[PDB]
């Protein structure tokens, strides 16, 4: 089977910059275990690099000595492309309802891996976009619960990081769909930004945001430093939610048979990590 991933930074503007950092690591974690680019189908609005206010034109780094993440991220959707229909019409493999944008999507088969990456704000059943109108909850759950009878996937975990993310899938989120999700923090919490200026271990001096979001670093700082052969769903978790606790309260949702699973099922193998 092929492993796919989507990749989604909910917000936009400079001050958010942490988000879409978040994103472009994750790209950078994946492509080092082995994913094809035209399987990381990437939502980011793309004003960060670029901005006016960034101290490194051009670059983008997610810790405070961390290298570019900018580097090599495909721009499937951004700008005004980063919307709730072009994320739908993705996830659902529907080349057909895409508006603007590159055209991927997570066209799988079900022998296929999914992940799924969404860092930015939420509310409560509520996730940011970009652009209006917002993610609801029960939406995305439903295009979830669409993809698992269409019965092209085989499993999908699903990574969140937002304020009161745990709020995206409690009471909502079914135990039988092979989706297993966690979030950076349960239903009426708030989450943190990490590396942020004031607070050790802080960014280079001309940075005057977060460089990233503690929950997302957790796993892909994690992710990039194991053999993903070796630790498991459960171990990742285990990890991050003590990294995480610092803090919010990282919270698991949907088919915990899942967790026993070996990590480079989805986010694939670096031979490095040996």
């Amino acid at each position: 089977g092929t492993k796919w991933a989507v990749l989604v930074a909910g917000s936009k503007g400079y001050g958010n910059y942490r988000h879409q950092a978040d994103v472009c690591h994750a790209y950078q974690v994946l492509k080092k275990g082995g994913l094809k680019d035209e399987n990381i189908v990437v939502f980011m609005y793309d004003d960060i690099a670029k901005s006016e206010m960034n101290p490194r034109p051009g670059i983008i780094i997610n810790s405070p000595k961390g290298e570019d993440v900018y580097a090599g991220v495909p721009k499937d959707y951004t700008g005004k492309n980063v919307t709730v229909d072009n994320l739908s019409a993705v996830l659902l493999g529907d080349r057909s309802a895409v508006k603007g944008g590159s055209g991927k999507v997570v066209d799988s088969k079900p022998e296929d891996r999914i992940f799924l990456f969404y860092s930015n704000h939420g509310g409560p059943g509520v996730l940011g976009m970009p652009n209006e109108p917002h993610l609801v909850a029960k939406d995305l759950v439903d295009v979830l619960k669409k993809k698992h009878a269409m019965g092209t996937y085989k499993e999908m975990v699903i990574y969140l990081e937002a304020c009161e993310s745990g709020s995206i899938f409690e009471g909502i989120l079914p135990e039988d769909l092979n989706i297993y999700a966690t979030t950076a923090s349960g239903a009426q919490e708030n989450s943190y930004g990490t590396y942020c200026p004031g607070t050790e271990p802080s960014p280079p001096p001309e940075y005057i945001t977060c460089l990233g979001d503690l929950y997302s670093v957790a796993w892909m700082e994690d992710s990039e430093t194991h053999n993903l052969k070796k630790e498991s769903l459960e171990q990742q978790f285990n990890k991050v939610k003590k990294r995480t606790s610092n803090g919010s309260h990282v919270m698991e949702y949907g088919s915990k048979d899942i967790k026993p699973e070996k990590v480079y099922l989805y986010l694939g193998f670096d031979p490095a990590t040996v």
